């Protein structure tokens, strides 16, 4: 960190805060997950009431 900051990775909470994400939620997060840009979302959003959407249903293999 730059000028003493706390252990979470601004640029990467900024980015996520776009998404809507209480810079308290993102900043905290990052700091558990490593300062992870992507593992930030991730448990923001787990613990969110929201559903997992992963583009269209592509299935491993057609039953």
């Amino acid at each position: 960190g730059s000028s003493g900051s706390s252990g979470v990775d601004e640029k990467a909470l900024k980015h996520i805060t776009e998404m809507g994400f209480s810079k308290e939620a993102s900043r905290q997060a990052l700091m558990d997950n490593g300062n992870n840009l992507e593992a930030a979302l991730n448990v923001l959003l787990t613990s969110n009431k929201q559903k997992p959407v992963m583009g269209p249903p592509s299935g491993p293999s057609s039953g």
